[PDB]
RNA sequence: CAAGGUCAUUCGCAAGAGUGGCC
RNA sequence: GGUCAUUCGCAAGAGUGGCCUUGC
């Protein structure tokens, strides 16, 4: 009955399992426990680590680096992410790693169904995806996930349930019909996770969510640990919240024309000059380099040059860049050179005079223009210096559905393949 | 009491903590466990992986790829392998992975001290060696090892032993001077190594050796899993692996002057050439290239330019291998040209006409030369497109005290640092 | 003094390429 | 055909190193 241990392998059950809008994510509450850089960060096991390798997951989607560690602290969380930010495994893979380190518990031990773990879906759809993955997390152990969706036959799910069910997946009404027909049993439940709630209150679930939640054995909030999932948040949302979770984590996570075109570094003050002289009257633009002295050397050469601009890195003083800051929002100086010091209002046209090193800061940077409604305009410059963020630069240009140059998606092959 | 579950951490504790002979290597016996090439082919749990992490160990030495999965199946092993080839952590690794494994057993939860491991050393610059690798692999263990040697104070070592002790290291003389005074009693020791077992009987430690393992409360060969570890393997050591052992499995693992020498693809057939025609009147040469067709064509080669040689490779039907052998055994075709297929007798000279891409099959190609007490050479050409051996092969030809090219040493550091 | 990113190398993991050897 | 091993490209993890960027 240990949990943790692997069960023997199987090589046939082996083969049958086996965006970037979300990356400005903040995390708001007490004691928040910090944000993991890889599933390494955090000790899962040997069952989880080892079916992460065989899934071939690679590094944390940006939920998951905040989501994970905040649950693996058994923390409650309110979560607002979309379809496709790595949701699933950001709530299985801790919950699952949990399960094994504490087994099945003395009443379960001396021993209709209970599950250790619910998760309510909306759809058939997406029932059915969440159960997928919990038994490719769940392989070569002793936990027995379960799926349970309305529009089929309940006949064949029952059936399955028999067989043991310690994580259950499952849509409101369909789970609702199995506990009146005394099938199922939630005395147990400690984990529960609600993914896409905005869709389930839509869809018109909140009163078998309630039913499922507060009129009914489900050990309460504070006792057992809950998530919410939802893509929007509105005040319906914070109100069952603030019904279901307990002292819980606030985790929230294209109106912009993006241009790359190719430039050498000798040629970069050039093509510089050359948008500057085709900017407007008083629209601001926000220039980013690399290095400090990169930032100096920049606005002596566009002072020398005739241009009303101002500097800001992370050598400067408050004062400093509170000088910087006015002349640049007053429009007296309407060009800001800037590190990624000032990555993180109104700007109209962002320029990457030099590439950053990695995706991240370079969504954080032009996230700086085409804010509330307004239209924004982002240029880098790139050279074979930056090919360490081609491809990545070229997923999120065919995410944005953003003009690819062909040479980039030409130098991608060449490099990654 | 789960001793697979990974104590907190400690930081202080973590930074206190943290040849090429031998890979001709040949394990023989009764379905003998096939060598791995990772530590990670084993699964040796959360703890043990874990603490290989922080040793930053990265692949397993020869013997262990070996030894550990011959451990890992509970099969007696008697290993001759040398100081230097990993042989503490072949043992140690698996034996305390078992032991977290399995725990302590439900004779010592319900209660002087039973290691449940035993490790013998000749010496105490030994046992202290390797109790000091066993501290590094049951860290965050409920594992305690310790470490028990004579030349030393032993009321210490009476009071390290009474805060527990799982995993024994010792002496032999001053083991059973613990166990006279019973403070050591062996009734549940299920894991036996005997480190040097040659030299502990150069030094006289036979009866205490055979007064700790036959004339007490340790429980025999078969119940117990035995490994032996020596040198040299002379029959006395035979007749205690006969003794001590039960179905055990057979491990066994400078006389060559080498020469490397910058040569350019285009420049190799000519280098050969002039070291043809300075080899002797009826010396054999081997010369081992990369391809098969590369081999092919080089006969030809060798043929046209009046050359008497021969060729094998893969594809040689097993009558061509043996035309082959018998015009180079003969000394009528004293060249014989082959791909790796003739790296696994009386060859006074190696040519490596292409360098191979790891060391392993450059040592098993120099071993065909220098055998049975005679002077081998061994020449190697190298140049760009050898540079992924520059490091193991500088290595190598460091320990062999051979001369090293300046140059070669220059481009590991430009190349690795 | 803390964080993070990239680059070199070492190392285990997958996909891919090339080559070698075994039946 | 089927198994195995090595190397190289890439993806991702750990350490060393170098470089750079931030916070105080
Ligand atoms: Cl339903
Ligand atoms: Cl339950
Ligand atoms: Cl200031
Ligand atoms: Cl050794
Ligand atoms: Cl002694
Ligand atoms: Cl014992
Ligand atoms: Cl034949």
């Amino acid at each position: 009955d240990d949990w943790s241990k692997p069960l023997p392998p199987s090589e046939r059950l082996e083969q049958e399992l086996f965006k970037y809008d979300d990356i400005p994510v903040e995390a708001t509450g007490n004691n928040c426990p910090p944000h993991i850089e890889s599933f390494s960060d955090v000790e899962m096991g040997e069952i989880i680590m080892g079916n992460i390798e065989l899934t071939r997951y690679t590094r944390p989607t940006p939920v998951q680096k905040h989501a994970i560690p905040i649950i693996k602290e058994k923390r409650d969380l309110m979560a607002c992410a979309q379809t496709g930010s790595g949701k699933t495994a950001a709530f299985l893979l801790p919950i699952l790693s949990q399960i094994y380190s504490d087994g099945p518990g003395e009443a379960l031990r001396a021993m209709k169904q209970y599950p250790i773990s619910l998760v309510l879906a909306p759809t058939r759809e997406l029932a059915v995806q969440i159960y997928e993955e919990a038994r490719k997390f769940s392989y070569r152990s002793r936990v027995r996930p379960c799926v349970v969706y309305g529009g089929a036959d309940i006949g064949q799910q029952i059936r399955d349930l028999e067989r043991g069910c310690h994580l259950l997946v499952a849509t409101p009404g369909r789970l609702v019909d199995m506990m009146e027909r005394g099938k199922i049993g939630l005395d147990f439940c400690k984990y529960l996770v609600l993914d896409e709630a905005d869709r389930m209150l839509d869809m018109g679930f909140e009163p078998q969510i309630r039913r499922i939640v507060e009129q009914d054995t489900m050990p309460p909030k504070g006792v057992r640990h809950t998530m919410m999932f939802s893509a929007t948040f509105p005040k319906e949302i914070q109100m069952l919240a603030r019904d279901f979770l307990d002292e819980y984590i606030f985790l929230a996570v294209e109106n912009i024309t993006q241009k790359v075109v190719w430039v050498e570094e000798s040629d970069k003050r050039s093509f510089l000059l050359d948008l500057l002289n085709a900017t407007g009257k008083d629209s601001l633009t926000l220039v980013f380099v690399e290095t400090k002295k990169g930032a100096d050397s920049l606005e002596d050469f566009l002072y020398h040059e005739g241009y009303a601009c101002t500097s800001i890195h992370g050598d400067r003083s408050q004062r400093d860049r509170e000088e910087a800051l006015h002349q640049f929002r007053s429009g007296k100086s309407p060009i800001l050179v800037a590190t990624a010091v000032a990555a993180r209002s109104n700007v109209k046209h962002v320029i990457n005079f030099d590439l950053p090193s990695d995706i991240e800061e370079y969504v954080h940077r032009i996230g700086r223009t085409g804010r509330v409604g307004n239209l924004g305009l982002a240029t880098s410059f790139f050279n074979e210096r930056n090919i360490n963020i081609t491809k990545d630069l070229l997923d999120l240009l065919v995410e944005a559905k953003q003009e690819v140059p062909s040479w980039l998606e030409n130098m991608a092959y060449e490099h990654h393949y």
